């Protein structure tokens, strides 16, 4: 169906998807110097001490390592954010080349990749009802710049060969993802959507201002994946970027001077 192809990709998602064009769709640039420090927003609070890693997945569009999110154990809070957030899953967005690939852009500056940490509002209960919700998903969100490695990425990397094509999934458990922050949680905010279909406005996204760094071999890697099933011709699962949308009525808010 939707892709991230000439003839199926993010220029044609609003004929399925009509709230593509709507009033908070993301990502977004972020103009450093119109985003206003907010002395009301609070520190972010990551607590994944007690993460549960559990499989990842291709699933066509990219690869998630999901988590186990029956319990609070990884859990977002404070920032922006009224309540508890459950980490569910974890992905990234990346490029065919080290100059584009990110789906954030800042002062219109493309990342190599970007990283999605996923949690939901636990007052609703479940992620398909936390959805439908405004303040239903909080999506932090990383980028990457190609330089050093990021030690804490190379347990995913080394498994992606196990999963190259569409559905297929491998084990994943007792992975860290602390190790896959920087140093500084300083960060953006402002109220959007998810990235891809069904692009509903329910995200308050949190975009870290310090990129982490990746190795060149380690993001060649993303770029051996497949976007086809076992058996299919070869498409190369890079560019699974959506560009910048229309800001309209929003602020983004930093939590630093
Ligand atoms: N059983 C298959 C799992 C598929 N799940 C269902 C999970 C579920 C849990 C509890 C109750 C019902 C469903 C749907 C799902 O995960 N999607 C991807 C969501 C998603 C997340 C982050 C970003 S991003 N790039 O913005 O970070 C973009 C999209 C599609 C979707 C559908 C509706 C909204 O989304
Ligand atoms: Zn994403």
């Amino acid at each position: 169906h939707w892709g991230y192809g000439k003839h199926n990709g993010p220029e044609h998602w609003h004929k399925d998807f009509p709230i593509a064009k709507g009033e908070r769709q993301s990502p977004v640039d972020i103009d450093t110097h119109t985003a206003k420090y907010d002395p009301s927003l609070k520190p972010l609070s990551v607590s994944y001490d007690q993460a549960t890693s559990l499989r990842i997945l291709n699933n066509g569009h990219a690869f998630n390592v999901e988590f186990d999110d029956s319990q609070d154990k990884a859990v977002l809070k404070g920032g922006p954010l009224d309540g508890t957030y459950r980490l569910i899953q974890f992905h990234f967005h990346w490029g065919s080349l080290d100059g584009q690939g990110s789906e954030h852009t800042v002062d219109k500056k493309k990342y190599a990749a970007e990283l999605h940490l996923v949690h939901w509002n636990t007052k609703y209960g479940d992620f398909g009802k936390a959805v439908q919700q405004p303040d239903g998903l909080a999506v932090l969100g990383i980028f990457l710049k190609v330089g050093s490695a990021k030690p804490g990425l190379q347990k995913v990397v080394d498994v992606l060969d196990s999963i190259k094509t569409k559905g297929k999934s491998a084990d994943f458990t007792n992975f860290d993802p602390r190790g896959l922050l920087p140093e500084s949680l300083d960060y953006w905010t402002y109220p959007g959507s998810l990235t891809t279909p069904p692009l509903l406005e329910c995200v308050t996204w949190i975009v870290l201002k310090e990129p982490i760094s990746v190795s060149s071999e380690q993001v060649l890697k993303f770029r051996k994946l497949n976007f086809n099933g076992e058996g299919e011709p070869e498409e190369l699962m890079v560019d699974n970027w959506r560009p910048a949308q229309p800001l309209k009525n929003r602020q983004i808010k930093a939590s630093f001077k």
